[PDB]
C-alpha cells in the first residue's frame, strides 16, 4: 500500500472505418475505476473487406488485445485487465 | 493523491503479428523509472499491406493501432508519494487501411 499522486486518440482516429477489418467501439464505464471510461473494439465483420467492398470470409477479422493497468476502489487496488483496442485482418494459414 | 494497494504486483523483464495483412514487429520500450518498466510496442513491417500473392501492395497502408494506458512513474524519495500516475500511448499492433474509398 503506497501513496500515489494522480488526449485519447480514439477521440479523433479514423482507422476503425477505413480498415479492411473495421470495428466499432463499446463504452465500458465504471465510476469505481480509474480510468472511469474505456472503449473496447468489436470487429465489425467475420471476414475482411476485399477490393470490391465485400466481406471475404476466407480472411479473418480478429481483435488485437492489450493488457492495461487500472485502479479499483477499495483508497484503490491496482489491477490489470485485457482490452480489445482494434481489429486486424489475418490469413488463416501461411 | 490516493492510497494504492499494489497487492501481488511484481516487476518482470497468438501469431496475428505474422499472419496479418499488416504485419508488425515488437520493440522494447524500457524505462527503469516506470512500472511496468518494459512495454513491447508494435511497429508495422511495411508501408503497404500483404496481398494474396504474399507481396506488399503500397496503394494500401499498414498503420499502427494505439491504446492510451496508465503507468506508474517513480517519484523522488524526498516526496510523500512513492508513485505518480501517468497516461501514455502504446501501439499494440497494426491494421490495413484503404487511403481512399471509391
Ligand atoms: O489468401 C488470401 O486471399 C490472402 C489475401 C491477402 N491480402 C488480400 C486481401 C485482404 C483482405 C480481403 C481480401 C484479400 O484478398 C482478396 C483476393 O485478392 C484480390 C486482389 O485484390 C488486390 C489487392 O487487394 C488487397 C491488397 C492488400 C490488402 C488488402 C487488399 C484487399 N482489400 C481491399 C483492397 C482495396 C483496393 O483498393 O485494392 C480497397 C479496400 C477497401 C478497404 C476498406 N473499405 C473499403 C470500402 C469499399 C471498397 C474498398 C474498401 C480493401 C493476404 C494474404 C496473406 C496474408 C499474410 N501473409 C501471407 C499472405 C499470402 C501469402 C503469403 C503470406 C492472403
Amino acid at each position: 500500500t503506497v501513496m500515489v499522486n494522480l488526449t485519447n486518440p480514439k477521440r479523433s482516429s479514423d482507422y476503425y472505418n477505413r480498415s479492411t477489418s473495421p470495428w466499432n467501439l463499446h463504452r465500458n464505464e465504471d465510476p469505481e475505476r480509474y480510468p472511469s471510461v474505456i472503449w473496447e473494439a468489436k470487429c465489425r465483420h467475420l471476414g475482411c473487406i476485399n477490393a470490391d467492398g465485400n466481406v471475404d470470409y476466407h480472411m479473418n477479422s480478429v481483435p488485437i488485445q492489450q493488457e492495461i493497468l487500472v485502479l479499483r476502489r477499495e483508497s484503490f487496488r491496482l489491477e490489470k485487465i485485457l482490452v480489445s483496442v482494434g481489429c486486424t485482418c489475418v490469413t488463416p494459414i501461411v
